[PDB]
């Protein structure tokens, strides 16, 4: 027989919830606007900010979300659930359409924590690597440090979860499979890099000017990524929607708060391999249950398909 590649539908969110519970439909967000995707990588941070969670135990949020986002799935296709990946906060979900399940196998997932002493999971990745047909992809949700000047920082959690996250393969004898070694990779997450030089009130203006090509020329990861420091080989689509940080839970009002938070485009979605068209880059002012917005990606993604007789 021969293999022929066949184009599929993918869809890429992230989210951070800042320990929050689900107080909106999540059908805004998963499938407004779209054609029912034949494959779904719904990711998460800050799911639960408790100290019983942070103690690596069990918490309702798990379930919560999970219930949520199987609702606020595309009601036009049936959705059978692949994996769920979880390290505290840090979570990372996958379902495919029904039709699809047969021609899923060697799913692994693995957790890697970068966080206080560079091992607690409050920040780092979680990662569902999987073969569809004949093609390997690897989903990574991560959530880098925190703040504007923890550059340095960031770029180190990227290295540390790309040196770190393993996944078994059936060869014993071979290297332990890396991220790196798959067909497709996506990246999504709360990458959490800020935007340098600029004043908070510079920022806020260039926002209303929704003048963003000016606003991404101080792009910490933009930066960072030509300086070959993170994501090198990964691409990134056109930042068309304004910061999705940081809101005030239940507006579009930004931070008014003693910190009052200066905005920036902590929440972003890359990828790396042959076969990939990015058909959308949006953000979700629809839902205010958090201090963040949640960005979606549809990608048309090529799948090495086996042609029998
Ligand atoms: O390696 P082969 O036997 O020369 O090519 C075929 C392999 C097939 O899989 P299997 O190892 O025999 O189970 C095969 O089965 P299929 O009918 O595609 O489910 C057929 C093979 O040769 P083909 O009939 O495609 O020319």
């Amino acid at each position: 027989m021969y293999t022929y590649i066949q184009n599929f539908r993918f869809f890429a969110g992230t989210y951070n919830v800042n320990g929050q519970s689900p107080k909106e439909c999540l059908r805004l967000w998963l499938s407004n606007g779209i054609q029912a995707p034949d494959v779904y990588c719904v990711g998460f941070q800050e799911l639960d900010l408790s100290k019983e969670a942070f103690f690596f135990h069990d918490t309702p949020k798990e379930e919560e979300w999970f219930k949520a986002v199987s609702e606020g799935l595309h009601p036009d296709a049936k959705y059978a659930k692949v994996k769920l990946i979880r390290l505290v906060g840090i979570m990372l979900l996958l379902y495919v359409k029904q039709e699809h399940a047969a021609y899923i196998s060697e799913v692994e997932a693995e957790t890697v924590g970068t966080g206080i002493m560079g091992r607690m999971g409050n920040k780092g990745g979680v990662a569902i690597r999987f073969q569809f047909h004949n093609t390997s992809i690897c989903v990574v949700n991560s959530h880098l440090a925190a703040h504007i000047e923890e550059y340095e920082r960031r770029n180190q959690d990227y290295k540390d979860i790309c040196s770190r996250m393993q996944f078994c393969q059936p060869d014993p004898s071979l290297p332990p499979l890396t991220i790196s070694n798959h067909d497709v990779i996506l990246w999504l997450g709360d990458l959490n890099y800020r935007i340098e030089e600029l004043d908070v009130e510079k920022v806020k203006k260039l926002i209303e000017e929704k003048d963003f090509q000016m606003l991404y020329a101080y792009d910490q990861l933009k930066i960072q990524v030509a300086a070959k420091t993170v994501f090198e080989g990964f691409t990134e689509g056109e930042l068309t929607f304004q910061p999705t940080y940081k809101y005030d839970t239940g507006s579009d009002d930004w931070d008014t708060s003693e910190k009052c938070r200066a905005p920036a485009w902590c929440d972003r979605i890359l990828w790396k391999g042959k076969n990939i068209t990015q058909l959308s880059y949006q953000s979700h002012m629809a839902l205010k249950t958090s201090d963040h917005k949640p960005v979606s990606s549809v990608f048309d993604i090529g799948v090495r398909v086996v042609a029998h007789h």
